[PDB]
């Protein structure tokens, strides 16, 4: 078969997609229904971003201040609200191209994937997942704020992130579409600093079960291990701790490979304590930790 | 900004996948225009794979055996024919939701977005390169055969990929529009190799720019060298063989770091050599060769 990460198809997120200007500063927004969705730092400029009183600036604009522009087709502004860090431009026109949605704040260790855009133009579609620290490692530049993240099931579309700013490390943070912020970030130039960032245990095994499924498996040893002793490693080598929950997210996986999720946890215990030794696991020469044990399930 | 593997929004080519059926056999097919484009073997049983007569087969066939659903709604098929190892079915309506489109042979080393598919549904998508032994490493289940490849430039949709088989070894084949397959593979159910699957030089190049413009620069050393004998040490390690083409085409990234394209050559061979010591390059643990450098200065 084979194994690629692998983007959800894109098209039911590129209708939505919009153009926001308010002053100079241009980003992209998401039209649903009649409601745009963009981060409020569209308000602000590049001085205001140090030390921004988001009421104040707001207060200053009236709904024609907001120039939302759809392909070559301009909406009319009825509405203006911020809810949290997003804000809601109440528009005349309800989407035609707008597909069943839902808005999900999902966990640590979730993927989705990210339809990035400029001036509300998508240019390209990536899978990733968000971090222990909340953090996501993106590709973002300056015209992208307010590109989304989603899943799709059926034709359900369930939008679970919204970009907002890159940290002085370089990694990205942003919010969900009620504007709550996913870490402890604030929509402001400040030195802010993610935890340290862990690795995503039950997707590492979930991944090793992929590559069992497609032939690569000189990493299957002999041992077995306890979930008690696998955790005390898992400190060591900073991934996140294992619970009972994970093992069971693995048994459809387990039934498929006739391997134990406890043997699977010996295989890794060794791969952390000696390292690949120069060889490829489904042509990675590290541990992936970007694919859920649904997302194997999805691809095999 | 960061730099992810990331392909182009798939809905304009959403809207032109279909399932072919003829016999048991389903595939999916490209409704452009009035023509569904699918894989010739559509007509074969997994009986026939060992050694079909395509013309044979097809004598058999007449416009009412192929069943061409889209979505819900059936298409009538008022012509067939052969070219090559597609099949090229007319059928009466044309497809509204038809891109600007062209068919594009590609050449090895580059780079295309896939849209993975199954009885006519889009599941999937991924950027990927095609080898220089003319396969790609792709992720295709049965069912995915005539899933499609492309690029994207303004709203021009450039078709240069169905997907055909799985080769023995895992790998993929398949076939531009016109249905001539790329390497030397035929549409049959036999042992076929592929050659010695060598690294892309160039792609590789361009990603450490990539990785310069991102701030890892820890393999940048201090030593330069020729053409000439940057391809001797290609040569031992399997790397395509540079040209003046080549190192022409890296000239704007070349303009923008500061680098020059032999000083870029030294660090690889030095890379080559050495190994990377366990140290990562924009989070990767090997040489990556799958972003040309035109894909570099899109997301750059």
């Amino acid at each position: 078969s084979g194994f690629r990460k692998m983007a959800f198809p894109s098209g039911k997120v590129e209708g939505c997609m919009v153009q926001v200007t308010c002053g100079t500063t241009t980003l992209n927004g998401l039209w649903l229904d009649d409601v745009v969705y963009c981060p409020r730092h569209v308000i602000c400029t590049s001085e205001d971003m140090l030390n921004p009183n988001y009421e104040d600036l707001l207060i200053r604009k009236s709904n024609h201040n907001f120039l939302v522009q759809a392909g070559n087709v301009q909406l009319r502004v009825i509405g203006h609200s911020m809810q949290n860090c997003v804000l809601k431009l109440k528009v005349d026109t309800a989407n035609p191209k707008t597909p069943k949605y839902k808005f999900v704040r999902i966990q640590p260790g979730q993927t989705f994937s990210v339809l990035a855009c400029y001036n509300g133009s998508p240019s390209g579609v990536y899978q990733c997942a968000m971090r222990p620290n909340f953090t996501i490692k993106g590709s973002f530049l300056n015209g992208s704020c307010g590109s989304v993240g989603f899943n799709i099931d059926y034709d359900c579309v369930s939008f679970c992130y919204m970009h907002h700013m890159e940290l002085p490390t370089g990694v990205h943070a942003g919010t969900d579409l009620e504007g709550n912020f996913y870490g402890p970030f604030v929509d402001r130039q400040t030195a802010q600093a993610a935890g340290t960032d862990t690795t995503i245990t039950v997707n590492v095994l979930a991944w090793l079960y992929a590559a069992v499924i497609n032939g690569d498996r000189w990493f299957l040893n002999r041992f077995t291990t306890t979930l008690n002793d696998f955790n005390l490693v898992a400190m060591k080598y900073n991934y996140e701790p294992l619970t009972q929950d994970h093992v069971d997210i693995l048994g459809p996986l387990s039934a498929q490979t006739g391997i134990a999720v406890l043997d699977m946890c010996a295989s890794l215990k060794e791969l952390l304590q000696n390292g690949m030794n120069g060889r490829t696991i489904l042509g990675s020469a590290l541990l992936e930790d970007e694919f859920t044990p649904f997302d194997v399930v999805r691809q095999c």
